[PDB]
């Protein structure tokens, strides 16, 4: 349920989706590759949700123009805008309550 | 004067030389990008310190050892060991007080 964006699809995916969670990762990144993991099963729970996952090195583009530096950068969208954002692995119910808010 | 390191030639950089400078970087990290000509003018004025890169993306394993994740990560090394680093870009002087402090 978890969409792998690219630099071409990344906007249409924010503008066509409401609600949006964006998982930026590496795959270097040790606590990238631990919540991954979780982002799916969360996504799996909250199908009214679109959950998309960028790879910084495959897109570098869309990380730039975001300016990614902190991994992950877990990144709430709301009618295509920026609305919140965790920087670093967290625990589920932390992207939870910030799910359950933008709902 | 500023080595580029890969996984073969990490350990052997900061055993051999006492004192090292490791910029952790990657190519879609604009922080990391902006970073690197004052890292290099820095290995211009302390040839005292062996100043190397480690692009994350070429050198996973690396990168996951030392559980980066938060770029750039500036790490500062004595007779092999990590002994301070510095998580995002910061001024010239912030690198450069702990570089004086390490001499």
């Amino acid at each position: 349920p978890v969409k792998h964006l690219n630099s071409k699809n990344f906007d249409e995916f924010i503008t066509k989706n409401k609600i949006v969670v964006v998982d930026f990762w590496a795959e270097w990144c040790a606590p990238c590759l631990i919540l991954a993991p979780v982002i799916e099963e969360l996504a799996n729970d909250y199908p009214q949700v679109a959950f998309g996952k960028l790879n910084t090195e495959e897109s570098q583009d869309i990380a730039m123009r975001y300016g990614i530096m902190s991994l992950p950068t877990i990144m709430f969208f709301k009618n295509g805008e920026l609305v919140d954002q965790i920087l670093g692995a967290v625990p589920r119910e932390e992207i939870e309550v910030r799910l359950k808010s933008l709902l």
